[PDB]
């Protein structure tokens, strides 16, 4: 398992505009395109994002393009910020996953808010991170994915995810 097999299970892959657990034009895997309620700007910011006249439709090969661009820049995003970077440079390899894969879904600002949570990783205090974690929005809106998320944390294996 890794980051990319991780966010794919998390996320699926619909190669049609869909909207997203927040009722969010998406598309691919977990790639928002707008929070505007108008499909045609959605459909723009798709043609913009993939760089042809799509339809609202991409191939596969387009999906994962999109997909390793947003992993990339969920990297990226923590590594340029101060809040996240001594964090995610503090865990091991499976932890970090976990990090990333919070990123992607709720963005760099989000998960800097999670300043209890980002200090008992940073300390080690898994049981207690875990804890934490859960009394979230996050957690209260998407419980499956939140709990696999948090089990990785917690224990810094892939168990959640086979
Ligand atoms: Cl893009
Ligand atoms: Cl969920």
């Amino acid at each position: 398992m890794n980051i990319f097999e991780m966010l794919r299970i998390d996320e699926g892959l619909r190669l049609k505009i869909y909207k997203d657990t927040e009722g969010y034009y998406t598309i691919g895997i977990g790639h928002l395109l707008t929070k505007s309620p108008s499909l045609n700007a959605a459909k723009s910011e798709l043609d913009k994002a993939i760089g042809r006249n799509t339809n609202g439709v991409i191939t596969k090969d387009e999906a994962e393009k999109l997909f390793n661009q947003d992993v990339d820049a969920a990297v990226r995003g923590i590594l340029r910020n101060a809040k996240l970077k001594p964090v995610y440079d503090s865990l091991d390899a499976v932890r970090r996953a976990a990090a990333i894969n919070m990123v992607f879904q709720m963005g760099e600002t989000g998960v800097a808010g999670f300043t209890n949570s980002l200090r008992m990783l940073q300390q080690k205090r898994w049981d207690e991170a875990a804890v934490n974690l859960a009394k979230s929005r996050w957690y209260n809106q998407t419980p499956n994915r939140a709990k696999r998320v948090i089990t990785t944390f917690r224990t810094g294996t892939w168990d959640a995810y086979k």
